[PDB]
């Protein structure tokens, strides 16, 4: 649950994405991939990438990127009314891609390290705040949906 001057901060920082959402969608998958190496493991089109440089080098990596941060953005701008758009990526990442919530986790994290990566000093703790809640929020409606389904 965020307020409206949390979810302006939250739609501010977004605007830096959209500004280059292949590169950021890169750089998040990036370190998610190099941070935790297990979730590599879960795509089958990007185990064969060993290196950090086959990654960065990687254009269907980057494909990914965009549609990743396309959807996550498509539910942020929904301001937590996202029951629609987050139900069936819930019922795809538990049932068909089989994704721990953990991992979930791992890439929120991720785009907050992202976003200090490319914007040192021009993100700052109240839009980390937000940020960081709404990845929260996120991560918890779809945890709501894995307990459902009985996922672990
Ligand atoms: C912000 C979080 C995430 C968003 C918004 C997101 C979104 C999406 C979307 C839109 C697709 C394609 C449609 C679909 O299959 O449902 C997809 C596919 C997929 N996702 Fe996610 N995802 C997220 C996190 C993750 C994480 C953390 C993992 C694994 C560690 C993961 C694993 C996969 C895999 C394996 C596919 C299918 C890849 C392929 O073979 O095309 N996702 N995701």
């Amino acid at each position: 649950g965020l307020s409206d001057g949390e979810w302006q901060q939250v739609l501010n920082v977004w605007g830096k994405v959209e500004a280059d959402i292949a590169g950021h969608g890169q750089e998040v998958l990036i370190r998610l991939f190099t941070g935790h190496p297990e979730t590599l493991e879960k795509f089958d089109k990007f185990k064969h990438l060993k290196t950090e440089a086959e990654m960065k080098a990687s254009e269907d990596l980057k494909k990914h990127g965009t549609v990743v941060l396309t959807a996550l953005g498509g539910i942020l701008k929904k301001k937590g009314h996202h029951e629609a758009e987050l139900k069936p990526l819930a019922q795809s990442h538990a049932t068909k891609h089989k994704i721990p919530i953990k991992y979930l986790e791992f890439i929120s994290d991720a785009i907050i390290h992202v976003l200090h990566s490319k914007h040192p000093g021009d993100f700052g703790a109240d839009a980390q705040g937000a940020m960081t809640k709404a990845l929260e929020l996120f991560r918890n409606d779809i945890a709501a949906k894995y307990k459902e389904l009985g996922f672990q």
